[PDB]
């Protein structure tokens, strides 16, 4: 027996809130696309759907896999999360939102102490995977992707939603590399913040100050440094715990490659102001990034091909 239904995002959000003892096989959830089909109110791994192939990635609180609905044959992505680490915000924050810059959820189904979150599969892979493959990305492609991420952030921030862990591993690419989109709202907050990836955390985060949407802007510029250098900020200069260094050192603008053009360096600096009051908004930074991209001649580099040496 189970209570898995087909429905809309608001219904899934209401159920998710009830997910927040002895481990059960309780099966409940809401599927948001007709391509994933409950069978007699159940939807269970190995019975109605299955994972296959190597891991597709790591996500917040759980691993991400390719999966297939056994009946429909539909392929999508799934993140499996233990119930005790599941954050409800992942299934509430984007309920009723739709943007080309946000990867759509396909639903979520609990099975005992596991929550399975379903999402559109993007064959282009993550931006993190691209950086690893290519060593690092040229300035024009980096600006192009940062701009699209910022477009997604504008959409969220106007709705008082913090993404909470903006980084290359959480930005997915279309099959031809032309479109980037934010995914993974495990650290999201509808404006207590649960910090994301240490290297990308803003000073106000490590200082335990009230966090707002500016946290995502600092993260996005750490992601920009990652694209450009091929490594996360701080890591090549510092050793152990980074929290005190983030709070105390100058913002990591020394990691901007000397080859970057003036508007590029300026944009990164504005997104990395230590005091969030002085830090650019998504709206502001997106405009600056667009001008920076125009000033280097627009997007010209092919999305793959030439390995570029990262900073050693
Ligand atoms: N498709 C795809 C793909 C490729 C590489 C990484 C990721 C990725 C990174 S975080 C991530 N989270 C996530 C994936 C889901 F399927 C459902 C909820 C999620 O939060 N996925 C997805």
């Amino acid at each position: 027996s189970g209570s898995v239904s087909s429905g809309q995002a608001h219904s899934l959000a209401s159920l998710a809130k009830t997910w927040s003892g002895p481990e059960t096989e309780d099966n409940e959830g809401v599927l948001l696309t007709e391509k994933l089909k409950p069978v007699d109110y159940e939807y269970r791994e190995e019975v109605h759907w299955m994972t296959h192939q190597p891991r597709v990635g790591r996500g917040s609180f759980g691993e991400v896999h390719r999966m297939k609905d056994k009946q429909t044959g539909f392929q999508c992505a799934v993140k499996k999360v233990r119930l005790e680490v599941f954050r409800v915000e992942e299934l509430v924050a984007c309920a009723g939102l739709s943007s080309p810059r946000i990867v759509p959820l396909y639903g979520a189904v609990r099975e005992g102490p596991w929550v399975n979150i379903f999402m559109e599969l993007l064959e282009g892979g993550s931006l993190g995977q691209l950086i690893k493959q290519m060593g690092c990305l040229p300035e024009d492609r980096a600006l192009y992707y940062l701009g699209q991420a910022l477009e997604g952030l504008e959409y969220l921030h106007t709705r008082r939603i913090l993404h909470g862990d903006v980084k290359a591993d959480n930005v997915l690419l279309s099959s031809d590399g032309s479109r980037a989109a934010l995914c993974d709202f495990g650290h999201a907050l509808c404006l207590d913040y649960i910090p994301g990836t240490e290297t990308h955390m803003a000073p106000e985060v490590v200082m335990g100050k009230p966090c707002d949407a500016k946290v995502d802007i600092w993260s996005s510029c750490c992601m920009m440094l990652h694209m450009l250098n091929g490594c996360h900020p701080w890591t090549q200069y510092f050793r152990g715990p980074l929290c005190l260094k983030i709070a105390s050192e100058p913002p990591p603008i020394r990691e901007i490659p000397p080859s970057c053009a003036p508007l590029t360096a300026q944009a990164i600096q504005e997104g990395l102001r230590k005091e969030p009051v002085h830090r650019a908004s998504a709206m502001e930074l997106r405009r600056k990034v667009g001008k920076a991209l125009q000033e280097v001649g627009g997007l010209k580099s092919p999305w793959k091909g030439e390995y570029k040496e990262p900073r050693g």
